[PDB]
């Protein structure tokens, strides 16, 4: 993997090439106002050490922090995910700790109040393959990665509450 952070729009001013994950980012530019992912599937978090609002980013150019949702400039730590071919699956429940309904997810998800009438997921199980949650429908709002685990409460994913909108597979293009 390889992405470009560059601390001013369109690729201008101080960068810093990344191949690898890096809890802190801050040592090699102070703030991030565009980016270039040559290759790879990449979280973005804005402090160090994988935490704030995070941001996926595949292959592009983003000459502004618009075009990755940012919330800001600030950019300070990032996780190359790691690639994963085949079958992703998921299971969400109803309630915390795996308990009420389980629901098993091997696609993209693009409402869980179309296809399950459901606005929250109390704990979720990922089984294969990495993915992104995200708090709104139609891939909005907060974005959470999940990587293989147990999540038996939303504090797990980092989120501040149980809404789930949108799930999606971290696939590269290609």
């Amino acid at each position: 993997g390889k992405i470009t952070f560059y601390e001013d729009r369109g690729f201008q001013g101080h960068c810093y090439e990344c191949s690898s994950d890096c809890p802190n980012l801050q040592p090699y530019f102070s703030r991030c106002n565009s980016i270039r992912v040559d290759s790879g599937c990449w979280m973005l978090y804005e402090r160090p050490n994988y935490q704030g609002h995070q941001y996926f980013l595949r292959r592009g150019d983003y000459p502004d922090y618009q075009q990755w949702m940012g919330f800001n400039d600030s950019i300070r730590s990032c996780r190359l995910i790691p690639q994963h071919t085949g079958t992703f699956r998921m299971r969400i429940y109803e309630r915390d700790d795996f308990r009420g309904q389980m629901s098993e997810i091997t696609d993209d998800c693009p409402s869980l109040q179309d296809r399950f009438h459901l606005t929250e997921v109390h704990s979720l199980n990922v089984l294969e393959g990495s993915w992104v949650l995200y708090e709104m429908p139609s891939y909005r709002g907060r974005q959470y990665l999940l990587r293989p685990g147990e999540y038996r409460r939303y504090l797990d994913w980092g989120a501040m509450n149980a809404k789930v909108g949108s799930l999606r597979r971290v696939m590269d293009f290609y």
